[PDB]
C-alpha cells in the first residue's frame, strides 16, 4: 500500500504546514501538523478544555464506531518552543492520503498550552520521529509510520515541502518525478529518537564550501534552520546591516536586503537554500527590520534542519531496518 497527501502552509510565512487526516468511522477530517521531530499523534477533541479551544476542528470519539479508549493511558508532551499538551488516549482508524492504519493511538488533548489554542489552523500533531519518543504511559505507543510500515510497498515516507506553496507527504514510495538529479542518502542515528544525521559542511552565497561535520535533526515541525553560532555568524556577516538582537531574540536584517543563499552538504552532494527562503519578514507589523530564517542553535542543545532547510529539498525518510535520510534537489 501507499498514501499521498498534500500539505499546505498555515500562513504567508510558511510557519508550519497542515495535512488533512481522516480519523474514525465515519471519517472525521482534522488538519494535522506532520512533525518528524516528535512521536505523538494528538488532537483537539471533545475532551479538550473548552476555554482552550478557539476555532480548531475537534475529534469526537463518541461519534466513531471504531474508537476505543485505551483505559488507564495518559500522555503529556513539551516541545522545543515551550508549548505543551496532555490527555488520555484512544485507538481508532486513521487514514492519510488513502493509507489506512487500524488501531492507531490517537491521543486526545484534555489540556493544551496557549500557542496551540491561538493557532486556529492546527487541529493537532502527527509525529513521525521514532516511537521511542512517544509519551504515552504506562505503555508507549507507535507512530502512524511505524504502524503502517509492514503494509507499505517500501518502508519510507517522503517530505516535499513548498516555499509559499503546497507540497506533499508520500508514504510507501518515492515519486521519481518530484525531484531533479539523484537522491543522496546519508546515515541516521536513532539514539536520541530523532532523524539525526551529519551534514558534511556549508557555504555562504558564492563562497567556497567549508568541510565540517554538523550533527543535526531533520525536523518538519520546526520552522527555521538552527545551526552552530560559528556557522550562523559567518552567514549573517555577509548581510549588510544584519545583527543579533537579544530583544527580538535572534538575527535581524534590513528588509530591503538581498540575502545570499545557504548551501548545506549531504555527503558529497549539496542542497542550496535560496536567499528568499531565509527572509521571515518584518519582526512586527510595519517594521523595516526583518527576522532571519537561519538562527543559532546555541542553547537548544541540538542543531535543527527545520522547514527553511527541508523545503529546499525532496527528503526521504527511510525507515528500513537501518534507517537513512535521502536528499535531492528539486
Amino acid at each position: 500500500s501507499t498514501g499521498s497527501a498534500t500539505t499546505t502552509p498555515i500562513d504567508s510565512l510558511d510557519d508550519a504546514y497542515i495535512t488533512p487526516v481522516q480519523i474514525g468511522t465515519p471519517a472525521q477530517t482534522l488538519n494535522l501538523d506532520f512533525d518528524t521531530g516528535s512521536s505523538d499523534l494528538w488532537v483537539f477533541s471533545s475532551e479538550t478544555t473548552a476555554s482552550e479551544v478557539d476555532g480548531q476542528t475537534i475529534y469526537t470519539p463518541s461519534k466513531s464506531t471504531t474508537a476505543k479508549l485505551l483505559s488507564g493511558a495518559t500522555w503529556s508532551i513539551s516541545y522545543g518552543d515551550g508549548s505543551s499538551s496532555s490527555g488520555d488516549v484512544y485507538t481508532d482508524t486513521v487514514s492519510v492520503g488513502g493509507l489506512t492504519v487500524t488501531g492507531q493511538a490517537v491521543e486526545s488533548a484534555k489540556k493544551v498550552s496557549s500557542s496551540f489554542t491561538e493557532d486556529s489552523t492546527i487541529d493537532g500533531l502527527l509525529g513521525l520521529a521514532f516511537s521511542t519518543l512517544n509519551t504515552v504511559s504506562p505503555t508507549q505507543q507507535k507512530t502512524f509510520f511505524d504502524n503502517a510500515k509492514a503494509s507499505l510497498d517500501s518502508p519510507v515516507f517522503t517530505a516535499d515541502l513548498g516555499y509559499h506553496a503546497p507540497g506533499t507527504y508520500n508514504f510507501g514510495f518515492i515519486d521519481t518525478t518530484a525531484y531533479t538529479g539523484s537522491i543522496t542518502y546519508t546515515a541516521v542515528s536513532t539514539k536520541q529518537g530523532f532523524w539525526e544525521w551529519t551534514s558534511t559542511g556549508y557555504a555562504v552565497g558564492s563562497g567556497t564550501f567549508k568541510s565540517t561535520s554538523i550533527d543535526g535533526i531533520a525536523d518538519t515541525g520546526t520552522t527555521l534552520l538552527y545551526l552552530p553560532a560559528t556557522v550562523v555568524s559567518a552567514y549573517w556577516a555577509q548581510v549588510s546591516g544584519a545583527k543579533s538582537s537579544s530583544s527580538v531574540g535572534g538575527y535581524v536584517f534590513p528588509c530591503s536586503a538581498t540575502l545570499p543563499s545557504f548551501t548545506f552538504g549531504v555527503g558529497s552532494a549539496r542542497i542550496v537554500i535560496p536567499g528568499d527562503y531565509i527572509d521571515f519578514g518584518p519582526i512586527s507589523t510595519g517594521s523595516s527590520s526583518c527576522f532571519g530564517g537561519i538562527q543559532s542553535s546555541a542553547g537548544i542543545g541540538i542543531n535543527i534542519f527545520g522547514d527553511v532547510a527541508l523545503k529546499a529539498a525532496f527528503v526521504v525518510f527511510n525507515g528500513a531496518t537501518t534507517p537513512t535520510l535521502g536528499f535531492a534537489s528539486k
